[PDB]
């Protein structure tokens, strides 16, 4: 039920290289818009990824990029999404020419909320949200994509939290110090990604280096309000930074208090 016959697809574009290798768009059965992940030899933990699939096949939420199936009788085994016209929300907020109205920027925000409100009542994990992690279709809408993969893969620079690919921008002080993640770590890197939004796409902690932002941190320095957030966009984002997690807001009281900023706006 989870596999895909790769005789149905039809190849038509490289999209570029993520973690596991190249990703392409094509079509399946002749007619219907995919993503296909080409997983790359020694990038991911194939068997135990596949096996998790049959779990990720069953979440279905309007704004999560939706996993269609999986190629595994061949190598390099394929992974089959729903296909986003407009590539990754963080190059989508770096193309100025959008000249975005802060209405946007806010259902952006809004779109993510819902996605990851779903993935917390399911008790499942992103482990690696940003904006570089979210993807945009060809209404503008944001979805939220590859939660749960980062536990597959192999790169020791991936998976170290002092490794020159893990995530320390987008961690809270437990992960930096401790590797404790929980809902909580993913609340953290919410807050980050609606600061990556208001931005226009910056870096977080950009004059920084890594190592000098887990240190600022850890100290209790924290990002601050980006020129197009409303003070009350930003009470919502520094929320999330609370340096106890667990007086960092849930989901669904994020989105709550998003769609309030809404009716304000
Ligand atoms: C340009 N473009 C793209 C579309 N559409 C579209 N639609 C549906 C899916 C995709 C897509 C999804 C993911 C990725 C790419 C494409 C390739 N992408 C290149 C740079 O930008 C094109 C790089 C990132 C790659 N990331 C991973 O594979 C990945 C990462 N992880 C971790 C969580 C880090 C473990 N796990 N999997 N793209 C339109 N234009």
């Amino acid at each position: 039920s989870w596999e895909i016959d790769p005789k149905d697809l039809t190849f038509l574009k490289e999209l570029g290289t993520g973690q596991f290798g190249v990703v392409k768009y094509g079509k399946w059965r002749g007619q219907y818009d995919v993503a296909i992940k080409m997983i790359k030899e020694g990038s991911m933990s194939e068997d135990e990824f596949i096996e998790e699939a049959k779990v990720m096949m069953n979440l279905s939420h309007e704004k999560l990029v939706q996993l269609y199936g999986v190629c595994t009788k061949q190598r390099p085994i394929f992974i089959i999404t729903e296909y986003m016209a407009n590539g990754c929300l963080l190059n989508y907020l770096r193309e100025m020419r959008h000249r975005f109205q802060t209405q946007q920027l806010l259902e952006m925000c809004k779109d993510v909320c819902e996605a990851m409100e779903y993935l917390e009542s399911k008790q499942f994990l992103h482990r690696d949200l940003a904006a570089r992690n979210c993807l945009v279709n060809d209404q503008g809408v944001v979805k939220v994509s590859d939660f749960g993969l980062s536990r597959y893969v192999l790169d020791d620079e991936y998976t170290s939290s002092v490794g020159s690919k893990f995530p320390v921008r987008w961690s809270p002080p437990e992960v930096l110090m401790y590797s404790k993640f929980s809902s909580k770590s993913d609340i953290w890197a919410f807050g980050v990604l609606m600061w990556e939004i208001y931005s226009l796409g910056k870096m977080p902690y950009e004059r920084f280096t890594n190592s000098e932002t887990a240190e600022h941190i850890a100290q209790g320095l924290r990002l601050y309000r980006p020129h197009l957030a409303s003070e009350k966009v930003y009470t919502i984002m520094y929320s999330c930074w609370h340096e106890k997690a667990d007086e960092r807001p849930t989901f669904k009281i994020l989105l709550s208090n998003i769609l309030d900023v809404m009716d304000e706006e």
